């Protein structure tokens, strides 16, 4: 899995489109997989918050962070923030200005990476984009 491949143009016109200001704090969901197959889920994750942090310089809420976010809301410690009501709450807790969905679909040999852009403000997807995952 060419995780850099398929991400980093991704981040990259996420980068150039209105309403998305670098420097921001942002909360990364982790790659949702919905293959045929088993993904190595924090892998992709991993690479997506490299790809994030060093491009647009982006402040990304923190692994930690998370965690103990969940637990003050209440939820499940492996909860994943896969429900936008579920990812404000937990975004407003931190100091985060966008959540960030992405989903691997597909073939498990030839996923199609999809992203999409939270304003945690009023819940509007400001920005998606889709590119496959090559070899």
């Amino acid at each position: 899995y060419d995780w850099n491949g398929a991400m980093q143009p991704l981040v990259s016109k996420m980068l150039q489109a209105d309403g998305v200001t670098a420097g921001s704090v942002l909360l990364v969901d982790s790659v949702n997989n919905r293959t045929n197959g088993s993904l190595n889920a924090n892998e992709a994750t991993e690479t997506l918050r490299n790809a994030l942090a060093n491009n647009g310089k982006f402040t990304l809420v923190s692994v930690q962070q998370l965690s103990m976010a969940k637990q003050q809301l209440g939820l499940s410690p492996q909860d994943s923030l896969g429900t936008r009501s579920k990812a404000i709450g937990i975004a407003r807790n931190v100091g985060a200005q966008y959540v960030l969905y992405s989903s691997a679909s597909g073939n498990v040999n030839a996923p199609a990476l999809q992203m999409q852009l939270m304003l945690v403000q009023t819940g509007e997807i400001i920005w998606s984009g889709k590119g496959a995952v090559q070899q």
